[PDB]
């Protein structure tokens, strides 16, 4: 029941399930594998087991050639996320192929379309729409690159993107942030007055809090946002925990509507909150009192969402598949999948930040 034990169990199950050539979407550079591999590389640093490092490197090498060339969806913030695996790979090998690949992804920022205030469109196919998920897809990578190449322009970039998102999607009443915002107000889900989508979808908010929790330490010392983001995170975590499931300790697909019978407890979102809370506590951004909420979620997660198959495979169920911006009925109707990379990555990542607290609990 130690966090890392489950993390390795799930990691090995996924790796045994897919060769790096099969890791879905097969032979594509995408954030599905990106988040899972970020988890795998984090587990590597925590255990020192070379095969976690080698598996991640295998996927990178399948897509990045001898000259650092990489094929990717050029209009999506989503394409940048996997770039996060390039930093630990480069730091360990010093192979310039990874820095060259990272530069191709970093060069995308200047080619992307933006809203009138400068917020990146989530994709070319989603004109003038900012989705919370985008903060994680393009934020952390930008800061990691900023520190690697001493390009301060990227600090301002992330600060702007984050402020624009919070400004347009944060709900005063609940403290939760709406999934998406359409400056053009052309999408059917765009509120005629605010331009926001109608629901608080767990994972989207989860991507946001994990981002804040990880990006604070990347900012230069004394940076104005070290305090802005810490405070934003405290308020969001406070808001989020107000909706934790009293019985299971988990969170619902649609955060603020757990009473509805068509709603349900979703795994990846819960894990992302667990990660942000654990991370926040370890870095001193959140009151250590949150440890109980965290350990309660861990208990419910393992108890209600995990099991081992007759064959010995560790399974995490109720992970929502890739999802777009929409209405309530669309969100609750999303396919629930077992070991979907969205959830596997979130699960493993959460276990790596949880472990430390788990071992110092009571001290
Ligand atoms: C190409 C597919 O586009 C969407 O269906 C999904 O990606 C979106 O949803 C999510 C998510 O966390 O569910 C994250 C991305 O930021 C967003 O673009 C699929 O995952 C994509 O494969």
């Amino acid at each position: 029941k130690s966090p890392l034990t489950y993390a390795e169990a799930l990691a090995n199950t996924i790796m045994n399930t897919y060769t790096v050539e099969e890791l879905p979407p097969a032979n594509r550079w995408h954030y599905h594998q990106g988040v899972f591999l970020c988890g795998v590389l984090r587990l590597w640093e925590a255990t020192g087991e070379k095969r976690y490092f080698e598996y991640a490197k295998a996927y990178a090498d399948l897509l990045i050639d001898d000259n650092g060339n990489l094929l990717f969806r050029r209009d999506e913030l989503d394409a940048i996320q996997a770039g996060l695996i390039l930093f630990p790979l480069y730091e360990q090998t010093k192979d310039e192929r990874y820095v060259k690949a990272a530069k191709r992804l970093r060069s995308l920022y200047g080619t992307l379309n933006r809203t009138s205030e400068g917020g990146f469109w989530h994709k070319d196919g989603y004109p003038y729409q900012m989705w919370l998920n985008g903060l994680y897809m393009g934020g952390p990578f930008a800061l990691k690159y900023a520190n690697l190449k001493q390009e301060t322009e990227l600090f301002d970039q992330v600060v702007l993107q984050e402020s624009l998102m919070r400004k347009h999607t944060k709900d005063a009443k609940t403290g939760l942030f709406y999934h998406a915002w359409d400056e053009a107000k052309k999408m059917p889900w765009a509120n005629e007055e605010t331009g926001c989508s109608p629901e608080f979808w767990a994972r989207s908010i989860g991507w946001y809090v994990m981002s804040l929790a990880d990006m604070i330490e990347e900012l230069p010392k004394k940076h104005p946002n070290r305090h802005v983001w810490k405070n934003t995170l405290q308020d969001m975590i406070k808001s989020i925990c107000r909706y934790q499931d009293k019985e299971t300790g988990l969170w619902y697909q649609i955060v603020d509507k757990g009473d509805r019978s068509d709603n349900w407890l979703e795994s990846s979102g819960s894990c992302l909150y667990m990660y942000a809370i654990a991370k926040g506590i370890n870095k001193g951004y959140l009151d250590r009192a949150y440890e109980t909420t965290l350990l309660k979620a861990y208990q419910g997660l393992i108890q209600h969402k995990t099991e081992t198959s007759e064959d010995g495979a560790f399974l995490v169920k109720d992970i929502c598949v890739g999802t777009s911006a929409g209405f309530y009925d669309y969100y609750v109707s999303r396919e629930r999948s077992t070991n979907d990379l969205h959830g596997a990555g979130a699960f493993i990542l959460a276990m790596t930040e949880l472990e430390p607290l788990f071992r110092s609990a009571g001290k």
